[PDB]
């Protein structure tokens, strides 16, 4: 009589789903393909919507401890400050990926979610069968495809989809704050430092706490120096001379990668007892920093619709219908912003842009009016 | 079998108590002595702790709509900016008194709390009798003394107490923002503008929204010009020339008052079926802006301890024991700050100062670590 | 026994020569081709070297009255201030062309220099004959070719020369200061506002006094909108939105012209009794603002070498040899700066750049060390 | 037939007089009471009027080399910048006393002025006799009393006079610039840092060149800590924390003195062949920094009136009548400013205040209109 859930993927969407289900009394197993539990991408921004999921999950406290809300979100064009935005009090937070990952993992273990590493889902059956690459076949009343842009839960079933892998990307790193060495300035701020002249180079400057700074170094793939890993110090120091102490530390990082952006969109998110969540269903452009946020919201809302006493198949359909438009709208707007370079203008966190952040999954309303 | 509560006082503490009790299924009546429901004091700051009570009460949304979180809390000494503080993301909000009052009243009516105006509690009996000035005697399983610094619920029973009414005070007003007329500056900020030379004059500058600015004009009682109502425009414009457009509007206000500060402290907050909440029990200095906050927290926590299935008498005792030390500590620290003029130094919203704001009544933990 | 000088051209170089000669007791006539005495180019910067000539000429006082030394010389790149320079006290001054012109004309009339308008020099003979377009032939012991880049005194004799007329230019205008309307800023500054993105547009912002602002609007000839006269308001307001009140006034000016830069360099400046001064001999790029300065210095120094009791032919040769290298060096450096866009970097008024300004013609030394 | 001048005092006024006279062909001797030629007072401000005297004296170049014109003259009240003034281009300069002293001494020796140290004038006779403390009696056609506030040339003759020695004073020092250690700011500026709260303490911050900073530390005599020598570091660092690296160096200075202000005014400046110049005749308050300036102007103008071919007695009378009102007006205004603390308001270098600086002794007109 205990409902059994099998979750594929140990990213933010999967740990979120697993926790939310385990809290509602599901018997939950989670399968991570990688040989250990880890998050990639250096750092991450969360907002009101995502922090509310964390609250719902019983993991907000561990997240807030040792993370950072900057006094302001600042934008520069050609070293000239063009905007400072605080979103009329709307909560937000910057942290390392590991930090967010550890909190979710620790919460999941505390609740006794069963976790398997080196455990890859290769096939899913909408009647509630999951097949692992070991050949083990698992039965469950619910299957969660949270297995990322390359989701095998998705693709073994067949979902009508558009996927795009961009040619351009960025280099994400964590370095020491070097705050004293930076000298005079507002170095606790989020600072988005755009340039088109003399070259197209941009740094997103993002403190995670008193010790760790998150840097996104962005330049087109066609620029050999800017796209270089480990970082071509000279060309980054040249256009960002004030960040030299941090850029120096960044250049020691041999594991730096130039990762490319990637998006996915599906005509639907469910089939029978199978639900897709996160990048598996809706990877989007980084512009509004809502990829993990939407993923977590949708994962948490999935647990919610499963508490209505309908069949799992009906709940999944009601779930998509309820929650999806927020994601579609955010994905679209984020892609638009990316393509138009809209953030470069500053003051672009309009009410529409913040619609996803403003959403409170817990009470299913929009908060923090702008 | 329905528990019956009688609440004396329609201030923030009383509306909070009434709502929280009505939500838990209490049959609730609230008695306001004044001939109509109204809040005095122009404007008010709330923090995380208080916003969480609002959430608990189902009234946060109406409060957030049309109120304001400044981008920063700034301090000036002699027109020189000495600090900017954002409390590492800790939520806060500025609003007019009416705004907070209307939200609570509207929520209370929506839940069907019975409200009586021109209804003054003059005597309370710890066995659960309340006597109104009309001579009507009401029975209830719980009596809430939320009737302010001059609480008759308190004094008709007899509580060992220290009360202090200060000689000094301030003039609190709401005027138009006049934002364009203010010209260049950071006019959405909270700005606490201290001066000791050439005179002791201070303005707390506090935007409530795009339309309404909340001003606290502070000068010692012994200064005839500064303490004057309606405001002596010349002496305020002189030391605050940049606020002239607002000060001009303020000087039209004939209802301006120089109210004095007032504190109360009691050796205990309960007797039998009677609980004291708010200024009735713990009026404090304005320095940490936590008078209404502590009041609301304590009122909401009272509802909480009444859900443990113990007698009302045991619940009230467990309530005080649980929640009081936060208030005692905040009151004390606030008085210290007031006396030492500690806020004038800037950067004084230390972790200890923010202890009350950091408290989350809903989950009974401290959040937003500093 | 009274020495007789004939001067061709009523620009700054010619009025300077005429005055300096008349002060030393020369009988002086000056011939202006144009039908009236007037100066074109809206505004002008002078420096120490040029102000010392003015002093020597007895015309400094009229110049200082109603002109302007900005508190600082500021440079912007993409609306970001990149330098502020004050040249370690070295005197400088901004004024309208008319202002400088009127002072020289008034001084020349006061000394009784004979001035003829509609009087064009078409031929000069190194034995001391000047022919006017009326056919009048004048004899003199000295002939001054101060007749501009198209000097007929020069060309009727034949001077080995390189002349260059550029394709690019700028629009020079005088408009009201509109200082209040500009609002917050440092609007008494000289501000050199460079941009390469999103277009190559630059404004030199140059207050002449409390009433008059001198604007240089620079854009390549190949840009149809930027090079347009009267000014294409939209494309200038777009990249210089903070100057809108002035740009609005500027757009009313129907007489605005897009003048092109022009340079001249000759293997020598003298022949017999004929000397060439100013643009006739050494027109240069505008970068170091030393065209009129060098012209005036060289014109004043010519008067100086004529007081040594040598023949006029020997004096002219000693004159060139003495004074020319300063001009050659300044011309060259200015052309270099122009071509490299060196001023865009800011802080480029190095000691070498200021070498011409630092020169004191009166005492024949370099002053104001850097 | 060679006119013979005897000058008492080797300060700025006496060296100025001596040089100016020696240039006009006077046979000049100068008597310095002190055992060596030296100037006290750490640093000094000069202006247009004084720099023109230097020019007239043939000593400007040595002065400009290794001295400093700040980009701006800034005023602070309670660490808040209240004004920045550049005097519409009017020349000025800051330098150490020694620097100004050495230039004058070197020029005087170069011209062959005869200089005697340990040579004190004790008596002067208006018929042209000077008596040295050695008992040597010198005859001359002119006697210059440039022997300071305690002038024996003055007092041995008897001049109706008011002298005032104030109770308050200041500590003048030269320390290293420590510019890097000062960090962010405008550290080449003259900065006049006023405070009345929490104490009456003021620093005049005055860079002399890239190596040397001139500091005036001012506090009332009645403050034991502020008036202390060597400096009470703690009380100066407390109110000027940003100057700590310099204040630290200043506290090593054992020769620091708290000198008091002193003024003198006489009903006349001449008697027969005797003229009084400088502090001997017109010591004034430091406020407009024109004590040495007026002294030098008056000393230089004395040489001027001696070239009119009248008797020395008539020239001296014409001299006083011509030049004195500028000094009387400047002295008076400076005393007013001192008493009213007028400079503390900022923007107080009005046209009237700058009247002395604006005066050009060389051409006997006022320049640099404001
Ligand atoms: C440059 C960049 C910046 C971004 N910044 C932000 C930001 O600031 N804020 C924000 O909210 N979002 C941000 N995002 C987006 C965010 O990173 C993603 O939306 C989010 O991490 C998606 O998480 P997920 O769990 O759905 O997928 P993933 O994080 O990809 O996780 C799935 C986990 O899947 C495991 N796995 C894969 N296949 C299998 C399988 N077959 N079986 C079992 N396990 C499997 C994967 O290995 C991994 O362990 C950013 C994205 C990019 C590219
Ligand atoms: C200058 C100043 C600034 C302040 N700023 C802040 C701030 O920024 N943030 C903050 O949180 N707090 C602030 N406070 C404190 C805050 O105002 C109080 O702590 C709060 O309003 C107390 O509310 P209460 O409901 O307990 O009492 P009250 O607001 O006094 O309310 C009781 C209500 O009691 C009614 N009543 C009285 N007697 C009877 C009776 N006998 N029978 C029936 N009804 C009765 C009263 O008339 C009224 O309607 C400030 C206080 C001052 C003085
Ligand atoms: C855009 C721009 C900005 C500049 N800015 C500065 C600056 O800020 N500071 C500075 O010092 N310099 C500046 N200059 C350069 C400066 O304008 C010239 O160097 C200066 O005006 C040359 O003066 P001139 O008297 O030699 O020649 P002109 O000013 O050309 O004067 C000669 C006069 O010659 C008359 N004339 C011509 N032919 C005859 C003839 N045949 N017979 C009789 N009369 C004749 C001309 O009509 C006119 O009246 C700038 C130049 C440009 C192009
Ligand atoms: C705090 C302070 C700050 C000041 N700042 C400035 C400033 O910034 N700019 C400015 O222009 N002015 C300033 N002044 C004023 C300026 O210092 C004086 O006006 C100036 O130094 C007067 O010079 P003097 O040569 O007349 O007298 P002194 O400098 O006193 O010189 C006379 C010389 O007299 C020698 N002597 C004295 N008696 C005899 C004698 N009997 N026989 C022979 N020799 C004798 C003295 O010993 C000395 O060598 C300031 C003054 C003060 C107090």
């Amino acid at each position: 009589k205990t409902r059994r859930a099998e979750v594929a993927g140990g990213g933010f969407a999967g740990l979120t789903a697993a926790i939310a289900l385990k809290q509602n009394g599901w018997d939950v197993r989670l399968h991570e393909k990688s040989s250990e539990l880890r998050a990639f991408g250096a750092g991450i921004y969360l907002w009101h919507n995502g922090l509310r999921v964390l609250e719902g999950l019983g993991a907000l406290d561990d997240v807030l401890q040792g993370s950072h809300t900057p006094p302001t979100y600042e934008t520069w064009m050609h070293n000239k400050s063009v905007s400072k935005e605080t979103f009329n009090g709307l909560p937000w937070r910057i942290m390392t990926r590991s930090h967010l990952h550890d909190a979710l993992v620790n919460r999941a273990r505390a609740l006794g979610v069963d976790i398997s590493v080196n455990s890859e889902a290769v096939a899913a059956d909408p009647v509630g069968r999951l097949t692992l690459q070991t050949g083990e076949v698992l039965e469950a009343d619910l299957i969660v495809g949270a297995d990322g842009v390359g989701s095998k839960v998705r693709d073994s079933i067949g979902f009508k989809q558009d996927r795009w892998v961009s040619k351009d990307g960025l280099i994400r790193l964590i370095v020491p704050r070097m705050k004293k060495e930076l000298g005079h300035g507002e170095w606790d701020n989020t600072i988005d430092m755009w340039n088109f002249w003399p070259r197209v180079q941009r740094i997103l400057y993002s403190p995670c706490n008193e010790n760790e700074l998150y840097l996104g170094l962005m330049a087109p793939a066609a620029d050999p120096r800017g796209s270089s890993v480990p970082i071509d110090l000279e060309v980054w120091v040249e256009m960002f001379p004030f960040l030299e102490p941090c850029l120096i530390e960044a250049a020691k990082l041999k594991t730096a990668r130039y990762d490319k952006f990637e998006t996915t969109k599906l005509d639907s998110w469910t089939r029978g007892k199978v639900a897709l969540v996160g990048d598996a269903a809706h990877a989007m452009c980084p512009a509004l920093a809502q990829g993990a946020g939407c993923a977590m919201v949708n994962a948490f809302s999935l647990s919610q619709d499963l508490e209505e006493g309908s069949s799992v198949e009906d709940a999944l359909v009601a779930w998509e219908t309820r929650i999806r438009p927020i994601t579609d709208r955010c994905q679209a707007l984020s892609g638009d912003y990316a393509a138009n370079r809209s953030l470069s203008k500053g003051n672009m966190f309009t009410p529409a842009a913040l619609e996803a952040a403003r959403y409170d999954p817990l009470r299913r309303v929009y908060s923090w009016p702008q």
